């Protein structure tokens, strides 16, 4: 069974001052925080171990999926039990939540590394969890994460989740090259390489690097002989050269909120539908 | 020299879950948390020493305005300089940020009474931290707290800020008496009372009480034997404070975010977002297609 | 390869005041926290992977095996290369110490149920984290939790550490049931239960449970099926395990320290500072100034 | 009314690796964290408003003297109601502890200049918290800070504390120049210097200071002003007031020092209210 290795520690300098003093994973789209989307994700695609590599500085993220002894008091005693309901459930009770702090700042390569006694000589996810991909564009039972972990279970190759950017924007994102094949959504193509930020000209491919991985066993030696240079991307480049890894074409739409305007459009996206509160945000948007 | 005493114990239950294990007054509104914009409204005004009321899980409020050491240490190695120059410029040198807990969440008048050690016996400012003023709107180192200040110490007549509602709204307020007499922004008046959620039709006014207050000493002693009403009302002081000397309305100019509700919420990280100082170009031509 | 699992959610009641706001696994013997000498007790055995079930007030213990970043430039700034190169060694290069949070108070049958998906279905060790084997008294490497392993590994019956107290104890421990036969130190015996603070007259030994355990792998389905009273008790499940297989007591060596217990707490402190390696001699020597 | 300023901010250096991720101020002396004997010391002389001048790590102690919220409901649902009652009484219930933010290391000057918003412009209480004041030695509402209040507000003078130790230990302590009076235990008098370790043959006298203060008003613009050691802005209070040195009764125990705490756990560890005698009597059989 597949765990997923999410990297938690980044201080999220990108989304200052926001995250100054909260970690960058705990940025509410609208009520919820990143990460509680990222494991709902995880729990629709069968995960059932996740595995948080982390930082001193982010236990509010541990907190927000255990207990909160003083919270569950407190709406007790004011009959919200519906509320109480909810915030007992954010976690499903089949669900573990580990956590190891990978004591150095020295990339998702080695945080991957900090992993491996939990993950073992093992296939293994990588969530990278700034990015959300939008349950409403998308089964997340049956479609992305899930689907690659069918096809890595089912062909043994590695699966990189991808999606087309517009041609204009390619410098942007690593890119994957598949060699040209007209991939379409929910299909996976071998893919030989993965370019850095190319020119309009110098891109294999309009398919960009979206940040889930499903990846082989074999990973783990090529990871440890890996140079300071540490690169997850360098591993991979190196897991090319001895076996296949495919490229995954994301079905629906995704959320980069590690970037403010990306974030901000993920907050009024999920806003719209939201709930209890989409239809008033909906109308006051449009008056604008 | 007026102190701000913020009240920030409360566990924002109406935000959840995103407050279950961040403070509501941590919220980000863009990529600010709301009590940052509390603090610029405090230092636009020249106040220059806050009151935090806190509680044991909100160490995160103190550590966004303290030296975030590991942090710095970050962008120095990275050399974001600029970015090193900005967060270590969130709190002003001049400015002093104090911590009491409450230990109980017995009331806003509890809570206020929380920081009697640190104002003394002394007049003091309250801000609720839920409500923003939108500085696009109104200059706040010469309108709202900063007008009320002027007017108290000119008067000593404490000032307690409204702003007009829709008259069928009233009910979900509080809602200044001021004797049927006109009152226009920025200006202060006489209160009689605070009605504390008025009938459409019992309303002494359309004038609801926004969060901002500049208290006169006096108010001490009666906060001090204030009953129960289950938590200690600030509002109850404030009519004992009426019965013995006189407290004003003053109109806020400009308008106000309620972020206290997720709508409200909601409503202003779009309404700052499309002004964003980097962002708020890309962001408006995104919502306008 | 075996993984440790230590409790560490506990609010240690016994301890207070000291324990209101500091996790009972960081109260100091000496200089010490409680939970470095029982990863070094770890380390000592060969395990390299410890797994923490733990509580959203007990940062400090992960802290105390992280790196501590300001206290390091601290240390540098003021020079002070030698503390900067002990604190940077806590945590042996090789050890890795995961964390999971129980959830409720339910037990230490519960807090060994909330590792399992670290664990696997594999054999593995428990150990109670206020329970201190001493060890200039035993040789950590060879004795007691490496001993109990190499036998496990040999026999594959359970290990349970017991050590003998005097008759007139025995009613403040739960007592092991070895049947007739005499334990000596550091060997292992079967036993068929343990009786929760027995009266004298139904004490069937003197052999009081230590905490540390080598688990066999059949004790998983046990513990998912143990009934609760409301807490899941790892004892009871036990139980069931020695039906199904031979479970053997360990007769630890050398000498234990109970620090849940603030006396046995305190006496540790004593015992550890004469033989401090730096502050042992002015304090023994201050300890025969008084009394004498 | 004197608040008590109580400096909380440096990182334990000297007690590694017990401080390395939790505060000095917690080390529990048998059973109860330095700081709370320094409470008591404040409330016990009569101070009701304590300002800790901290740092971000140090959330413990404020947490030690606020509400513990689960540890409360698991002793009332446990029914263990006197343990209940008396982590309810660690904090007297007119007692006030404020905090304020260092920010940067700068030394124990710049740290009391941290509280001058809460105190203002008044005399005011500092207190190492590393040095506790044996409460088995002297009664702590009477003598020693208590004393220093009364004398300070009878005379305007500051008072700085100070104990004898051996003559030939002088270079470890700040030593108290008296300008040759011979103090005796619970006295004032003049102090004409004071001097940073000096040698045992330069050394004035062999009174040290101790980490208790009463300060003059006065002191304050002086501390905005300095080259940030709160001793040099003593030094200039000297240049222009009388500063006096006032002689601690009783004993202190300095658990700044590795060995000091032992020793102080020891000394309290014999008299423990529950666990003293059994303490005692086993430790005489332990050398």
């Amino acid at each position: 069974c597949l765990k997923a290795v999410i990297p938690v520690a980044g201080l999220g300098t990108r989304m200052l001052p926001a995250t100054k003093a909260i970690p960058k994973e705990m940025l509410p789209v609208v009520d919820k925080p990143l990460i509680q989307y990222i494991v709902d994700e995880c729990v629709a695609a069968g995960v059932k171990e996740i595995v948080l590599v982390s930082h001193s500085s982010k236990n509010a993220i541990e907190n927000h999926f255990d207990t909160s002894f003083e919270l569950e008091a407190a709406l007790e005693s004011r009959v919200k039990r519906q509320l109480l309901k909810e915030i007992k459930n954010i976690c499903p009770a089949d669900v573990t939540i580990m956590q190891v702090r990978q004591g150095h700042a020295k990339g998702l390569g080695h945080a991957v590394l900090c992993a491996k006694s939990m993950v073992g000589d093992n296939p293994f996810i990588v969530m990278l969890p700034d990015v959300l991909l939008d349950d409403s564009t998308a089964d997340l039972s049956k479609e992305n994460l899930a689907s690659m972990i069918k096809r890595f279970e089912e062909t043994g190759h590695s699966q990189i989740m991808v999606e087309p950017v517009p041609k204009a924007d390619v410098s942007k994102y690593g890119i994957a090259d598949c060699g040209h094949v007209a991939l379409a959504p929910g299909e996976s193509t071998l893919m030989t390489a993965v370019v850095e930020k190319p020119s309009i000209a110098e891109a294999p491919s309009n398919l960009a690097v979206v940040g889930r991985y499903v990846l082989s066993k074999n990973i783990w030696p090529l990871l440890e002989k890996t140079p300071r240079g540490i690169q997850l991307t360098d591993a991979i480049a190196m897991l090319m050269q001895q076996e296949p890894v495919e490229a995954f074409h994301m079905t629906g739409k995704s959320h980069d909120c590690g970037d403010k305007l990306g974030y901000m459009k993920a907050f009024v996206t999920y806003g719209v539908r939201h709930h209890t509160e989409g239809e008033k945000f909906t109308a006051w948007l449009k008056q604008q």
